[PDB]
């Protein structure tokens, strides 16, 4: 059951083949002209005086041989270009999948390890589809060409080494087994090595700042030693497989001398033609060599790629409603929503509010509230597992992903950036020619634009991995110019205005305050000296919402948590004293 | 020039030579008695005869094969082992590297890259040593003695084709050199592969959040796309292999009959003698492929070390001068201290500041100024390019680098978490066993005590990839957790209070301001309502600082950002009318 999903894996990419069938054609051929060989040994030592008394024929001889490798080098080129076209279809099939799948699957299941996939899976079916089907196809036909041969010079030894060859099945099938079991380890673990690994070598600056050099080069030994184990021992089961086919053919040679029992009771007259089979049946081991070696690899091929195979079966989403937003300037109401990351825990508790269209209202809360998980709600990365979210009485479910999420902007919490230029960072996803004068007032909005061009101007500028050529400010007003540059009609700021100082703060909030006044708005403020302006307050504590109402309302109106602002009135008070 | 240093590289790990020599001997023996079976095959007939005649004697023969081809299985697995004893030491060795170079290379070159140097390189060198290394043993061998068979029957021919074997060897160079500049642009490729890759795929909320699916998996392809031009181009010069060989046995040949010439003119008589010469010259022609794709293979193979060969020389620097830091409860002086990452820019200009021990300075400054890069000086990461940092008249460059980080907790910009339980990024680095009575005590003075024991208890919780499966400031507490629990002499907070609430700031300010009396705290407080009460500011603009002392001295004495303070007061002031 193993074996018809692979193969429909193999057939769902688009392999080469109109050079994989003329590959399989040159090697019938090539086969054919191996068994012609012996009747053909014969006729050498008069052809040799032939060519002596005729001449120039070796030279047409040579050009023979010119063909016939020549051509047969032309069979392992097409293998080899259709090897490298099924696993770069695997990838560019693999890979389209991986980042349409919903990002509850990389809450549950780290992206080191799927990144190990798309590239190190793909390249152990390299040596299935690149040799072996060679080898499986010329020793598949040697073997039934050559017992032919056997069955027009004897019936019954023909029939026995015939039953022989299950026998070989037979012994086969646990070898099988056992490289299913082991590849399969092989490259589960070979993937926690490259995120044990990839994920310790961004925080080199976490590894140096603590002392953990000899600790960290522990954790990578013991991979590298796990990987040793499971592909020394997959050695191991691959030196079985040299032995115990001899075991059959010592069978085989047994069956036949016992066989040569009543055989040299008929036959010590007919002992030349058992001296034929058995040398024949000494031939005949080297293509069974070739077909265990073939049936060994696709056992390790189809245990690689049973962790892939599922990877292409989860339920991708990205526009299947199709219906636009088409003005995106209504309230955004909450039913009763709640949901939790796992389904057991609740971490939106029947939670209920009303964002309303061009007001700014401003989500204020203790760490660990529900915060930036309404703010993963209302994008719809989640949907609630209560009732839903709506637009004016229509709920959210009804409109396309991709033209609802061209309409929101957000600075997530991290401020993340990928490596490229800041232009590229500023300009990413959009279809649009960004040209220039969109960034610089994008970037001057977001009060990029006055520190970049310090810098070597804006498509120069790499900022490496992960952000890390930039400050901790630099890269907040980056991402504050990428959600400013699209132009939302919702703008959401999970703590936008965090790792900035109080000049970069002002300016940014002058300029988001020019840029929005006609737009929805939400932002999150950590602390509430931001957030007196806003035009609505939601206090969000535990999943629920507590306070709800303008600043002055709820501040004289809440119970404990009116302390929580005015404590922030004494952090400053002590200042003016 | 290339041999040299991959084999001393070889040579560098710890290769089973007990099991390599032994799997040598083994091919020599078998490629011996291939050798001596032209002899005996005049001597099957009679023994044939022999053996039906004396009966038993066979099952002895099938005994002989029991062993020839059961020894030669141990031959694989002397060799298949010893080549995971090559590899597995060689990221053994390489990841032993990379964790000890100065973070300077990994601003410098990508740590994505680097993985894929340890992880997809060291796989490639796996066939030189598994399969191929046998063909330059086995056909040298045979190559060697049927040229002296060849040799014993002929003397001017076989110095003929000892003269065409250079011809093959002039006309394989520039293939090598192809190879070799294939297979090193494979293996930097594959690299940006799986880096561009696996930074891609940890942003997953902002491909999604942006409309960037379908752009990146546009930037996905081109990738598949260039591995596969290294990879059909390679297979392409690997297809010229075949018939060039080809050529030179046609050379050979055509040489053979060249001096047929006057070899027939002589040798009429002797047609018999060319007639063997021309069938061992067929019988040649698989050793010289054999060789010639352990040639190929081993230009491949040097191509994908080389960019790894110069990895493992790049100067690392531990402990090398061992001085243990004594007291370290100095106070830490600068001197005229000059620092830039890129050595053209400048981006601390003369700076010059003295932390008192036992006091809490702050540096407070704009974003971009010069603080996070002070912070990495003053861990020496990096070495100032002006004069150094001393303690108490006597410079940092003594002590050893792992006494005094050993000294110094440091809780960064990004609050950097790695995967595991909340227990191993507490515990993270140390040496002792930690007791959860010191965790509980260290978490219990970072406010994060409260928050853990709501999720499943400090060991069952995984903060998964990049501490995602906390929040935004569940993190940063956890990394204050961090710097608190080894108890340093130097604390060191690079925004610590930056994204937490106002009520657990002041939490851990106050346990902080509890446990930290006695000792040295550096904290950056990007808005200055926390670092009121500390013992020194020093205000940093542009690398310089420009205002230096008590809060209360420095607002009155400085100029324009003094107003930096005021605005903070009228941030707060409005949230009083
Ligand atoms: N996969 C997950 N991703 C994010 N949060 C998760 C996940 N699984 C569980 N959580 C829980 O969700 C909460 C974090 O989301 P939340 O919205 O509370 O952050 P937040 O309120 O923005 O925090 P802060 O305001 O301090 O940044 C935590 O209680 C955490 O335990
Ligand atoms: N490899 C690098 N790593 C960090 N910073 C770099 C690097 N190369 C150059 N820089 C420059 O260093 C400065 C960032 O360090 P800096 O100490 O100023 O951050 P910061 O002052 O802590 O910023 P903020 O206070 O806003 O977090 C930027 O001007 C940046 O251009
Ligand atoms: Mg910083
Ligand atoms: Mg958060």
């Amino acid at each position: 059951s193993k074996l018809k999903p692979f193969f429909a894996l193999v057939r769902r990419t688009n392999p080469s083949y109109g050079k994989l069938a003329f590959a399989l054609a040159l090697s019938v051929v090539t086969t054919l002209v191996s068994l012609l060989i012996p009747l053909l040994t014969k006729q050498l030592v008069d052809g040799f005086s032939m060519s002596n008394l005729s001449g120039t024929q070796i030279g047409l001889i040579a050009l023979v041989f010119f063909v016939q490798a020549g051509l047969s080098a032309y069979a392992t080129y097409a293998l080899n270009y259709n090897g490298q076209k099924i696993i770069s279809g695997l990838r560019e099939l693999l890979w389209k999948k991986l980042i349409k799948l919903p990002v509850s699957y990389f809450d549950t299941n780290a992206s080191g390890e799927t990144v190990s996939r798309v590239t190190n899976d793909t390249m152990v079916v390299k040596e299935l589809i690149t040799t072996h089907i060679s080898g499986f196809i010329t020793g598949i036909i040697s073997v039934i060409g050559s017992l032919t041969i056997l069955f027009i010079m004897n019936w019954k030894l023909t029939l026995l080494v015939l039953v022989v060859v299950p026998l070989a099945a037979l012994i086969l099938v646990p070898i099988g087994r056992k490289m299913f079991s082991i590849s399969r380890e092989t490259q589960d673990e070979t993937a926690r090595f490259t995120g044990l690994l990839n994920q310790i070598l961004p925080e080199i600056r976490l590894v140096k700042a603590s002392n953990a050099e000899d600790v960290e080069y522990g954790r990578g030994k013991m991979g590298i030693s796990s990987l040793f184990k499971l592909g020394v021992r997959e050695a191991k089961v691959q030196s079985l497989v040299g032995p115990l086919i001899s075991l059959v053919l010592m069978a085989a040679l047994v069956a036949v001398i016992g066989y040569g029992g009543m055989q040299v009771s008929s036959g010590e007259l007919t002992a030349g033609a058992l001296v034929a089979f058995i040398l024949y049946l000494f031939q005949i081991i080297m293509p069974m060599g070739q077909i265990t070696t073939f049936f060994t690899q696709l056992q390790k091929s189809i245990g690689a790629t049973e962790r892939m195979i599922e990877i292409l079966a989860e339920e991708e989403e990205d526009t299947v409603t199709g219906k636009q937003i088409e003005n995106a300037h209504l309230p955004i109401q909450l039913d009763r929503v709640s949901f939790g990351y796992k389904p057991d825990q609740l971490i939106l508790k029947e939670v209920s509010a009303v964002i309303e269209a061009g007001k700014v209202t401003a989500i204020v809360g203790p760490s660990g509230g529900g915060k930036t998980t309404l703010f993963k709600l209302l994008e719809r990365f989640y949907s609630p597992t209560a009732g839903t979210i709506r637009l004016g009485d229509e709920p959210v479910d009804t409109y396309s992903l991709e033209s609802w999420r061209e309409h929101i902007g957000y600075v997530s919490q991290e401020s993340p950036l990928m490596s490229g230029t800041i232009r590229e960072n500023i300009c990413y996803g959009l279809e649009r020619d960004v040209t220039d004068a969109e960034i610089e007032k994008a970037a001057e909005m977001a009060y990029a634009l006055n520190f970049i061009k310090e810098l070597p101007n804006q498509f120069d500028t790499e900022v490496g991995e992960r952000g890390i050529m930039l400050s901790g400010g630099q890269r907040q007003r980056i991402a504050i110019a990428r959600a400013l540059l699209r132009n939302p009609s919702i703008l959401m700021l999970d703590a936008a205005t965090s790792s900035l100082d109080s000049q970069s703060e002002k300016s940014v909030q002058q300029a988001l305050e020019v840029l929005m006044e006609g737009r929805t708005t939400i932002v999150i403020a950590h602390r509430l000296s931001t957030v007196v302006d806003a035009d609505q307050l939601l206090f969000v504590e535990k999943g629920e919402i507590t306070g709800r109402g303008t600043h002055h309302e709820l501040m004289a109106s809440h119970g404990l948590y009116r302390d929580f602002a005015e404590q922030q009135l004494k952090m400053n008070a002590d200042l003016e004293n």
